[PDB]
């Protein structure tokens, strides 16, 4: 089955930018039941058990009707989650290939930041922003709900390998932030994990 | 211009049940946003500026394109806030016609708090579970983010003349509840306001 990741951080590593209350919450409450969730319906599908959860979100066109929706959604929530955690860390400086690479399609590191803001700040209700790579391209796209570009464009409204992403359902960020979403967006810039993002684009560029 | 409506009670006034903290930050930030956003947008549009906001939800179709979804979005919120508020009263009881329309169209009073409280836990993201009156059968139905069964089906995927609804956003239930909504939606029974939903019914519009 699927298990409740452990974390690369205790839960207070991103003070001053990101509660440290809102961090064990988010894990232990939210992601645990994507996770208990995603198993109760994997127990009538073996062959679907077995899958990483990064993977079963790529093949959700494969699963019986009556399973897709509550997959879609908690696997999705698994598999964001689990990408997010990895994703987040202070002190790291975006740099080396994946920086020139970002400076090649967007023009400039801040015109990339402003694109992912707008996307961040203009989902309307829950879901996600992203920086995926598709192909040879780095772009900005978001996801309603706990939808992923693994998803595939016919699912999700996007698409692409997600190099990083910033979730924006309201507990990620309702404690400290109330309805101020620009507000931890602007945070997420102290804190999203440039090394992890690094590792990620040298795997798939 | 929209304003921020004036509550009907002080905000500790649906005590034990919601909690006043929530309602005072739920209504000065989060209903505020919603007015202001939605007065922005309609600032170039003298012909739905200073309609009523429930009657602007009707005509969605009626709008420039380019002004279709942030209105939406933003007049959907400022209705179905509206609407909570007036919606909301400890000390009233369901009975008289609303009661016997309850029975005739659920079979039981208990058979529609469980069809209303399954719509309410299973929409997955933000959104709203609502008591409508749909050609004039009483029904339950749930709209995603801020979308109102006044917008129609093509638009909301739902459709007539709400009678009273529950707000299942996180913002809503999160400081009392964490990701607990059953026992937020178990809550809610205890605060719904039973005489606007009657006076609702019997306008019927
Ligand atoms: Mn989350
Ligand atoms: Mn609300």
């Amino acid at each position: 089955s699927y298990t409740l990741p452990s974390l690369p951080y205790a839960y207070d590593a991103l003070e001053p930018h990101f509660d440290k209350q809102t961090m064990e919450i988010h894990h232990t409450k939210h992601h645990q039941t994507y996770v208990n969730n995603a198993n109760a319906a994997l127990e009538s599908l073996p062959e679907f058990a077995n899958l990483p959860v990064e993977e079963l979100i790529t093949k959700l066109d494969q699963l019986p009707a009556d399973k897709k929706t509550v997959l879609r959604n908690n696997a999705g929530g698994h598999a964001n989650h689990s990408l997010f955690w990895k994703g987040l860390k202070k002190g790291t400086t975006l740099q080396g290939d994946l920086k020139a690479a970002i400076e090649r399609d967007f023009g400039s590191v801040d015109n990339f930041k402003a694109e992912f803001e707008k996307a961040a700040a203009s989902r309307f209700g829950s879901g996600w922003a992203w920086l995926v790579l598709k192909g040879d391209k780095l772009a900005v796209v978001s996801t309603a709900n706990q939808d992923s570009p693994l998803m595939g464009e016919a699912i999700s409204g996007a698409s692409g390998f997600p190099i990083m992403g910033l979730d924006v359902w309201e507990h990620a960020y309702f404690l400290k932030f109330q309805n101020r979403r620009p507000d931890y967006i602007k945070e997420f810039w102290n804190v999203v994990n440039w090394d992890e993002a690094a590792a990620r684009f040298a795997a798939k560029k």
